């Protein structure tokens, strides 16, 4: 386990440390995405969450290909406006229900320290 909490103020600055193995130790789903939506990084506890296999979403695209339900004006859209200005930090409840059993989720958006990434982290309510 990686010692770090949901909604840490300053999450993007500890995450900027850990590989792909790190990243799998974490206590909730977490995904990097760069600024198109493509899957850059995928961890262990979101593929739990949404059964999705890790290594088989990496380098699709987020909201065409793999997450449709999320294409929508109260996520994407809050996605595609931090995108644009350049900053993002937003913390909303949403259901993921696309070929899954339809799951509640706590769903945290924040832009990463590295140039043109952004998080998604997403733990069960
Ligand atoms: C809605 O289509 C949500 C799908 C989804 C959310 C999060 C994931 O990691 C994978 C699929």
């Amino acid at each position: 386990m990686e010692h770090v909490a949901f909604g840490s103020e300053d999450i993007e600055n500890t995450l900027a440390k850990m590989d792909d193995g790190q990243l799998d130790g974490l206590a909730f789903g977490a995904i990097q995405l760069d600024g198109d939506g493509n899957i850059l990084q995928y961890n262990a506890a979101e593929g739990d969450i949404t059964g999705r296999d890790p290594k088989q979403v990496i380098g699709k695209n987020f909201f065409k290909d793999v997450a449709p339900c999320t294409d929508s004006p109260e996520f994407y859209g809050k996605f595609k406006e931090g995108v644009a200005s350049g900053n993002l930090n937003t913390m909303f409840e949403y259901t993921f229900d696309y070929q899954m059993t339809p799951t509640k989720v706590k769903v945290h958006m924040k832009k990463a320290l590295s140039g043109d990434s952004y998080w998604v982290f997403v733990k069960r309510v």
